[PDB]
């Protein structure tokens, strides 16, 4: 019952991307080029994933393959995007990839590694560590940040910390609740569907938010 789940993630993937690309046209200054590049990239890779999960692929026999590769190839370029916002030093965005990536595999981890049950509890508290690292990362230097390039910048880049914070959150919960990587205490069907709402919100709506506030943040 999960293919319909599948078939409207790709569906509002697919118009997310589209309208991020119509807007995209008409760019002048490199900057706003990136911030589109970026935007409409993250939307078509999860689009492109989730296509090839409701088609037979992408699912492999006891193990998701797609989400894992959507998941690690997009949250760098939304980190990326939130650092350009705030103007953070390189290697402050290195260190974010690099503790993102490391989140990612730790749940791909518990994901293939069900031989027991403390394996992926453990596998789980170290990405949540992980991922309270990066949360620590995102309230402090960054904001601090942007607040030193100018006040709308740092208004801007807080709604947007507070988007992706916010909706971040709740992927590990679904995780360790979820049958895969979980103790089955909701089914596969509702996992699929909270992870399609997480995914319209973490990548159309902070889109939508960023690409709205391109004018005041140039104007700073
Ligand atoms: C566009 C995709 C997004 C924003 C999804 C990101 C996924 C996560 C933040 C998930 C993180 C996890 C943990 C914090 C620990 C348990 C395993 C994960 C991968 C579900
Ligand atoms: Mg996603
Ligand atoms: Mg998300």
């Amino acid at each position: 019952s999960e293919a319909t789940w599948l078939w409207i993630g790709t569906i509002g993937m697919v118009l997310g991307t589209v309208y991020f690309a119509v807007r995209g046209r008409g760019s002048t200054d490199p900057e706003q080029q990136t911030y589109y590049i970026i935007t409409t990239l993250i939307p078509a890779i999860a689009a492109a994933a989730y296509l090839a999960m409701a088609t037979g692929l992408g699912v492999i026999s006891d193990i998701y393959w797609a989400r894992y590769a959507d998941w690690l190839l997009t949250t760098p370029l939304l980190i990326i995007d939130l650092a350009l916002v705030a103007g953070a030093r390189k290697q402050t965005l290195y260190k974010l990839i690099i503790i993102d990536a490391i989140m990612i595999l730790g749940g791909l981890a518990g994901s293939m590694m069900q031989q027991g049950a403390v394996i992926r509890i453990v596998w789980w508290a170290v990405s949540t560590a992980a991922f309270i690292i990066l949360l620590y990362y995102l309230l402090g230097e960054l904001s601090e940040r942007a607040r030193s390039r100018s006040a709308e910048t740092g208004i801007v880049f807080n709604r947007l910390r507070n988007i992706t914070l916010g909706l971040w959150a709740l992927y590990p919960i679904v995780w360790i609740l979820g049958t895969g990587g979980g103790f089955g205490i909701i089914a596969v069907t509702t996992e699929i569907m909270l992870y399609v709402m997480l995914d319209i919100g973490t990548k159309i709506g902070f889109g939508a938010v960023l690409l709205e506030s391109q004018d005041v943040l140039q104007a700073a």
